[PDB]
């Protein structure tokens, strides 16, 4: 088990879109952001990977090393300080994505946590979750896909730490996202993203799918909400992956090509839909730390090894 890097209480991230539609990447701003957030993304990949190794192998050294890394950053009060604003709220967005990765990683190795590790990690995740919720109480921040990503970490913290209040807030974010699904399966706030509208429909669906998957650990069927409305979005996304024709004729910008993200590994098992997800499934792999790590592995073996 390698030594964890030091936990920084402050986040200093930088947005890299040039335009209003948040779709034209400034490659200078993107590199500046990637360097400034490199240790955060590096930590998220690591706890995702190690918690992957535990679910894959049963190996208790992978669980302990995950818990050791999480406890260290809890002790450091990592990300519990200043969210530095340069040009946008990219720092608040990183705090949502980082809670997502660390909470999901904590959930996957939680059965191996002793009461002393829990007493250190639980309050740290609960403070990040409350801070991520309180970010949205400002009525002038529009609740797009960021809100759905925010909800995933709050829900996983609510479930990991047995906090029913953070669990209900997680559901509230998921329900908001499901209620955004239009007749055509589009999301208005994601349709406004120009050449990345199709990207941001896949990007919005993934945390909704993972939140429905967490509710399934507790035996609830969130997929069924609003007469399976989520199926219209997942269905609209998988067809954009194949043929971007519908999206280009509704957006006023030629879509960049999209390979579906790893929500397909879970969703193909819940609503097979005659095998429309088969092509995406066969063209992985599907690793995203901010969604919990190895989505292929968690889809076939379970998000947790015991309830």
């Amino acid at each position: 088990c390698p030594a964890p890097p030091p936990g920084q209480p402050d986040i200093r991230a930088i947005g890299y879109y040039t335009d209003k539609a948040g779709s034209v990447i400034d490659p200078a701003l993107q590199q500046q952001n990637k360097d400034a957030t490199a240790p955060l993304d590096r930590y998220a990949a690591d706890v995702a990977r190690m918690s992957d190794d535990y679910l894959r192998n049963g190996d208790p050294a992978a669980a302990q090393c995950t818990l050791s890394w999480l406890g260290a950053w809890a002790d450091d009060g990592a990300m519990l300080g200043q969210m530095i604003r340069v040009n946008n709220d990219q720092s608040f967005y990183m705090r949502q994505w980082m809670l997502d990765a660390v909470a999901m990683a904590y959930l996957k190795v939680h059965d191996q946590a002793n009461p002393q590790q829990r007493a250190r990690i639980d309050p740290w995740l609960q403070k990040l979750a409350r801070a991520n919720l309180a970010y949205w109480d400002n009525p002038k921040r529009r609740r797009n896909n960021h809100y759905y990503w925010g909800g995933l970490g709050v829900l996983a913290t609510g479930l990991a730490t047995d906090d029913d209040a953070l669990w209900q807030a997680g559901h509230a974010a998921f329900q908001k996202g499901i209620d955004d699904i239009q007749d055509d399966g589009s999301l208005p706030l994601e349709m406004a993203r120009g050449q990345r509208a199709l990207h941001y429909h896949d990007y919005a669906l993934a945390p909704l799918v993972m939140m429905a998957e967490l509710a399934r650990l507790r035996g609830q069927d969130w997929y069924a909400s609003r007469n399976h409305a989520i199926d219209r979005l997942a269905r609209r996304v998988i067809e954009g992956s194949r043929d971007p024709a519908w999206f280009n004729q509704h957006t006023g910008a030629a879509q960049l090509p999209l390979q579906a993200s790893g929500w397909v590994e879970f969703y193909r098992l819940r609503s097979p839909d005659g095998g429309v997800f088969d092509a995406a499934h066969a063209r992985g792999p599907f690793h995203s730390p901010r969604l919990g790590g190895d989505l292929t592995l968690m889809a076939t073996h379970g998000i947790v090894r015991t309830p």
